[PDB]
């Protein structure tokens, strides 16, 4: 009966074994760009207007051809049975039941074949691999399965150093496996092979500097991910959330504009939108509600979202996200 | 002995039930916009002026058609009786013997009638009712009964998510009652329909954005209240103390700009003034008061902002409130 | 053997009964503005210069037509035979003695002619009372006694509210008594007044606003202090230290340019002068001192501030105090 | 097993007498420049580049004529011995192995001409002496041993007054001595003597103005270190990270600009490298290393921060160190 996100970390952490909510809850160095993504969105205050007709307020947008319930998705988590037995399977059809897109993982600890079984039109995050053949099979894999984009995540050419995982010593226990499979740094040459292997829209994800937005326009992205990967990959990153309003700026509208990390409420949500997010990506909080209660757990998250998003928009005199999108924001302190 | 309204909250924590302190003291969401009110105060600066006459101070202004002892008045906090049991009989008298506009809810405890029976010119705040005719009604009612200015409150198509009275599943008790009765949300047709059915001067309270106070004017309102509910509506909403200097601006002087939110000395009085109000609203202090001492509560606290506005207003070299709003200020850190 | 101011706060903090520490330390309000006092001096940074001639480092400044050991004279603090027996006659002595002017207060618990007596070319502190004749009288006692500046407070209009004052119930002992005695708001013609009555310099003390430092200069003032009382009058007014650059600016060398608030090191003095201070003032490090150790005490303290102040200039390349005014100076964060 | 910097600090306070552990940790004054180099390297945020070509990462740099393994040199720290019996032989040994300069103390506590032996192309710090010949006698020494670089801290006029050193009575030991020996103010003529007595290149170390850091290229300078000697010299100095861009740019090329003060991982050397430095030097984190394991200890420090470097500097899309000097920022909160 949780009525913020924050409810469900509390969960979480009693019944997770230290080290997992270690893997969790971390991120890279000093932990400086987690802690910063947060701090960015408190800082960001919104001007509602008022007085606004409300008569049909909708949180539906349409993105990469599909309807969604919210301007949110579910992130790629790699290895979500670390955090419960039914791991992504029970993630994805809480997704599909509340109408959100989940992203299936490229080290996903079930098949991408299996989880997009579930249905809810899913996204695949690909991780580009050593051998461009073997990243364009599991692209035509995701695609053949009925995935509706690619998730590129662009920030990974390696994994960052996280401290929590090395002062634990951290592995994968030998029950959750890689199940995709029975890693090199990506370049714009790589991302040209993608879009060239499927008409899928191509989503960047991991995107902060402007001209990187930009190039990724010039290059055939559908959409990015303004990112920092959680606070995972550079410590010392910008948050995605300071580079977003830039970075909608500088693409005009040539594609879709995600942000991701720390979102915790619908009014983080409505900041984003504010900000000129066509919608967010939430990762940490969906495997929260994931070790809390299973498939119920994330239900119970998405649909106390979806109301704090309705909430929000309709206090800030927002019938619907576009709305939302011309809302103007302060920065204030604290 | 009250000396700072501070001593005033200790005083009501003592003696309330918690779950009534918290419907008090609580806000929406996370209580960003709750705390913000308060910082964006403390992050003002006076710059007083040295050596004029003070010789006759005076805090009187004229609003709404009226002399009011204080650019101060009473912020519509509904069910009063949750506090004290003369509930807003108590409020209003004191309010009346200090010569404070006291506003009459429409959730009030006590009804507008017998309240206003009380004397001291009141004013009357309006939620908008899911009928047109009832909620003229109310209008109606109010100015049959002598209330002198309509605050159409028109930043609550529907109440916030306030997460203390979920965690406590706070409720009214059975003895506190909306004693007006025996809601949807607003738009300017219903401003224009409260307009058209008055000749009272109507405030919309809850305005944020510059154009809706721009609009405000534009639709013959004769004032605004520039609040963020006090931090009760959209969590995440700007504080109003941080927009009244470019509202002040853009309405020049079309309609009276006063501003609510964290309001809890004079010298808080003094620094809203120098920003450009008119006259500021005080909620939760009022209500504190009248829980530790009832009505004799509410004159010692309304005694204590005034003898602090005077003070607040010789030392910055300003003989009246106009002359406070001539004042400058800076901005500056904790 | 004290290393810093703060080794004396303590030992004044242990020797002086809880109220009488109080008195001293306290503000009015909140204490907002003592605090700011502080947060405003730790916010400037220098930018030092090097490779400079250091081989005549002098810290001696003219002020009033008297040289001056250092950049620095001991505030108006009233009633001093608060904190030692000795009171005005041991602060005095150790200011005669480290070459520092003394500022003789108006409510002195040591007559002003006995203060004098002890030499030092001291400055003499007025509070403006109800008669301009008794007014004069002080100032023309002043001089005849031999004082070299008039330092006119004209923040005072009354005394601010200390809260601490009201909760402890402090009043003075009935052995400490205002010995220049057997008070009205001041104007600008009392300023006018003053000057006709007198050839001493008159500085007016407890400037903020750009134009009232103008209109001093216009009004004949040999100087000003940039000041908020130590925190002790308005509540939210400014710190001088935030406004002193724009006041040097504006008076564009018509009058000195003094300082106070918050100064605790040779540091502080040099990021002082570096924003454009002639000097500055020292109030409660002073009666820190001589709670601590009367005569001997004031003498450690002036003789640590004299080596600190030495010690920042050549650091900073400056072998001069006017050096030091061109030094630039850099906002940081906390 | 160190995963960052703050283990081995924690290592080296367990081994260390106090009062060595306090010179070596502690700042002037109130440690405000000690701080704030901290803070103004928290503030800095990297905007990273994705998809760029990796395939051949290097961290090397060219300076002063010879490739070091990093853009990191250890910064001249005195008495090394205090630390470590081994003292400055161990730290140039592990130094030497690891292929990062070495800057030999004028104050080492092992002879310049035994710490160059150890090989590794060392630089010279040198300190002013009272006399012209004595100083330009130990630049000869520093070349004739095969010194490559003559650091010349130009921002000891005199020691700063350090307050932990002060309430601790801390002196050298009788076991260390300065090693070079069997102090006076530097000026820009200093400087010009210097420069005609070597052909190496003179390294101007305590920059922090602009126009001083123009002036050294118009003297010759082959370098400056932008620093403010570790916040133990002026308190209140402006850290060098937060002069370092503005340097750069005024400097435009004409001598190497680098930078120290709170260097703490790989990521704060992509900050300033991101700023536009050529290289850091790092102080107390080699002296932990070296006070925690000797040799050993310093090796691993190195690696450690080799590694970071490599990983930060991948994860921003640099495969070299220019490019990372061509990397964006963005200043944010805490
Ligand atoms: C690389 C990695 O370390 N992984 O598993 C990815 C991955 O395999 N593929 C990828 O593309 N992203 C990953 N993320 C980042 C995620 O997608 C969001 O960017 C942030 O979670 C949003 O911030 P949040 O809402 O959590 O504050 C992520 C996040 C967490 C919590 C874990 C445990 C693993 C990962
Ligand atoms: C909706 C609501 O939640 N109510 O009861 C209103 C309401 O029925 N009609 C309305 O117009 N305003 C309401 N307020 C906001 C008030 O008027 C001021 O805006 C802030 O109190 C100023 O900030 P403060 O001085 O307290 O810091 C309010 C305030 C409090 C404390 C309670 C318990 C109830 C309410
Ligand atoms: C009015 C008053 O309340 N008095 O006694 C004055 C006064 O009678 N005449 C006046 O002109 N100033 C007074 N001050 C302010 C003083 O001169 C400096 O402005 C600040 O002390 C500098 O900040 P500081 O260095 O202390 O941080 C002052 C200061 C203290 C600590 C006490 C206990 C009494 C007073
Ligand atoms: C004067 C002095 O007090 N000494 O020994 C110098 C010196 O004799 N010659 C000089 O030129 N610099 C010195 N420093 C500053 C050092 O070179 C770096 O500027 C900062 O250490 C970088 O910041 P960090 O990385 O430590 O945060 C320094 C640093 C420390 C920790 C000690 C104990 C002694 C010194
Ligand atoms: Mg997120
Ligand atoms: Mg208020
Ligand atoms: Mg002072
Ligand atoms: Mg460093």
């Amino acid at each position: 009966t949780y009525v913020s996100l924050a409810d469900l970390e509390r969960a979480a952490r009693d019944v997770l074994p230290g080290e997992i909510f270690d893997f969790l809850a971390g991120g890279s160095g000093t932990e400086a760009s987690l802690v910063a993504n947060r701090t960015a969105l408190e800082r960001v205050f919104v001007i509602p207007r008022m007085l606004r007709d409300l008569t049909d307020v909708t949180t539906e947008i349409d993105i990469f051809g599909r309807r969604a319930a919210l301007p949110m998705a579910v992130a790629p988590v790699a290895y979500q049975r670390l955090f419960h037995p039914e791991g992504e399977l029970a993630v994805a059809r809480a997704a599909r039941d509340a109408g959100v897109p989940y992203t299936i993982c490229t080290l996903s600890s079930v098949s991408l074949e299996e989880i997009a079984a579930v249905g809810g039109r899913p996204w695949f995050q690909l991780y580009w691999l050593r051998d461009e053949k073997r990243s364009l099979d599991l692209v035509r894999r995701a695609e053949d399965a009925g995935c509706e984009a690619i998730v590129f995540t662009v920030d990974v050419p390696w994994m960052g150093r996280r401290l929590r995982d090395m002062r634990n010593g951290f592995a994968l226990p030998e029950w959750v496996t890689a199940a995709n499979f029975d890693f090199a740094p990506a370049t714009w040459e790589s991302v040209e092979a993608v879009r060239a292997h499927t008409d899928l829209p191509v989503v960047l994800k991991g995107i902060l500097a402007v001209e990187d937005a930009r190039r990724a326009v010039d290059a055939g992205a559908g959409g990015i991910v303004v990112s920092n990967h959680g606070g995972r990959q550079l410590d010392g990153a910008v948050p995605g959330i300071e580079m977003l309003g830039e970075i909608v700026a500088a693409v005009s509208g040539g594609c879709e504009v995600l942000v991701d990390g720390g979102i915790r409420s619908g009014g983080d949500v409505l900041k984003a939108t504010a900000l000129g997010a066509s919608a967010v990506l939430v990762g940490r909080p969906v495997m929260w509600a994931l070790a809390a209660a299973g498939q119920d757990g994330v239900r119970q998250l998405l649909e106390l979202l979806a109301e704090e998003v309705r909430d929000a928009m309709g206090l800030a005199g927002c019938e619907s996200v576009g709305a939302a999108r011309r809302l103007n924001t302060k920065l204030g302190v604290v």
